[PDB]
């Protein structure tokens, strides 16, 4: 199974110089919950972002750098690399390899986060004329999770 994995605003904004815009440890924890044991494939950019591989999981990282060579992680150089990879395989970000993989995944885990915020890399349009809702979760807020968010689970029709 090819998936993506995001995290979006109302606008679709999903990052903010190279960083996440909001602070929210649930999405973070959802993150844990569906890619333990699974593999992620994520651009340098991303990569670079969380600055070391995540634990308990496949990290693999697509560039174009020939001397990228880093513990713990796999490097691809081509979108081709990707579907040779075995398991459930989720697209990590960032707005590049979204863009290049949205119409080729079979399905979403989607965070909508309830918020308008000021972003520089968006998610691409998606319309739910082509995808189904397998399932629709609001998430619990708190002391530490004080942005609403929906947990989405998006098939292609
Ligand atoms: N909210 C979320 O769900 C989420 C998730 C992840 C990231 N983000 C955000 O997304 C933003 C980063 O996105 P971004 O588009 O700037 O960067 P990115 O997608 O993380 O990385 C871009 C880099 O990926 C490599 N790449 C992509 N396609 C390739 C291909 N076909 N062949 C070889 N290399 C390829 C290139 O690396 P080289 O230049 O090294 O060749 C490219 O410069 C940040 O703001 C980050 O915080 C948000
Ligand atoms: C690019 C900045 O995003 C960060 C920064 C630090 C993180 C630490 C632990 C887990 C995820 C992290 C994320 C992060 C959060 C994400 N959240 C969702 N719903 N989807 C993705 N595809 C994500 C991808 C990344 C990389």
């Amino acid at each position: 199974t090819l998936s993506i994995l995001v995290a979006h605003d109302l606008q679709r904004v999903i990052g903010f110089e190279n960083q996440l815009p909001w602070h929210l440890p649930n999405d973070l924890k959802h993150v844990k919950k569906l890619s333990t044991g699974h593999t992620l494939v994520m651009g340098r950019k991303t990569f670079e972002s969380i600055g070391k591989p995540l634990p308990n999981r496949r990290n693999v990282v697509l560039t174009s750098d020939t001397s990228f060579n880093v513990e713990g992680v796999d490097v691809i150089h081509s979108i081709e690399d990707i579907y040779q990879l075995p398991g459930h395989v989720f697209i990590f970000g960032g707005q590049t390899l979204f863009e290049e993989m949205i119409d080729k995944v079979d399905d979403m885990y989607i965070t909508v986060i309830e918020g308008k915020f000021r972003g520089d890399t968006f998610f691409p349009p998606y319309t739910f004329e082509d995808w189904e809702v397998a399932s629709s979760v609001e998430g619990k807020l708190d002391e530490k999770n004080t942005i609403p968010h929906t947990f989405l689970h998006l098939i292609r029709k």
